[PDB]
């Protein structure tokens, strides 16, 4: 996935405080997210890949191998089980947790990153560009 | 109650979305309100109060005495109780349904009309001027 390597920084939002609602996040976390414009961080060694987010109140990172299940504690702290799959050039993450599910997808437009995420409908789309 | 009559029409709105989150209506319906720039219109007759509320896609009207519980049908479908009282120079009404209740607050502030709705301590902030 040598297409996202990079630094990347928000530039727009669109959906993002009805996507937490339906996932669930409490309205502080909700607010804090909301005002925080993170940086992006995605790079590879090996067969390993990281994203790392970097927002003034709450970082978080993933190290992952393409289609293999793991654990992550997201940001609004949920525990959950992830699996990540390289398709159509795309990033699809499926997030699992109390028999819920949501699917993020990371993927290229243009020279921007484009990050859709979806729950029961609800779907949003975070645009960033390199930092 | 005559510093409110007349028609007002929206200016700014903070929190709307979380507020009617709060309350519990639908996605579908979120957005629908929060698009539309509602006209309020407020009269008096005799010991009776009207307050109407005019939108492209729905129009509610309530008329009620001041200290006498009613049904009302809100925007968003739910059947409440009603009660409105004129105190320190405000109209304060509260709708009870289904164990729940929510407060909304209309009043005179400076030039302008400010609505306030308060659903279990989420404040949503709505500002109308004279049209
Ligand atoms: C990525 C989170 C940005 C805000 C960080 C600060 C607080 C987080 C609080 C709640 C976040 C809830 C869900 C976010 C999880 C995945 C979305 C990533 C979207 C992106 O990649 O933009
Ligand atoms: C007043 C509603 C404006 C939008 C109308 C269109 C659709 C309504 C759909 C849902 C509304 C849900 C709750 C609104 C009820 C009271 C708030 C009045 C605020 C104001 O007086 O502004």
């Amino acid at each position: 996935c040598d297409a996202f390597v990079g630094t990347w920084k928000l530039v727009s939002s669109e959906n993002f405080d009805d996507y937490m609602k339906e996932v669930g996040v409490g309205f502080a976390t909700r607010k804090v997210a909301g005002m925080a414009k993170p940086n992006m961080i995605i790079s590879v060694n090996g067969d390993l890949v990281t994203i790392r987010s970097e927002s003034t109140f709450k970082n978080t990172e993933i190290s992952f191998k393409l289609g293999v299940e793991f654990d992550e504690i997201t940001a609004d702290d949920r525990k959950v089980k992830s699996i990540i799959t390289l398709d159509g050039g795309a990033l699809v993450q499926v997030q699992k947790w109390d028999g819920k599910s949501t699917t993020i997808k990371r993927k290229r437009d243009g020279d921007k990153l484009v990050v859709e995420c979806v729950m029961k409908g609800v779907t949003s789309t975070r645009v960033y560009e390199r930092a």
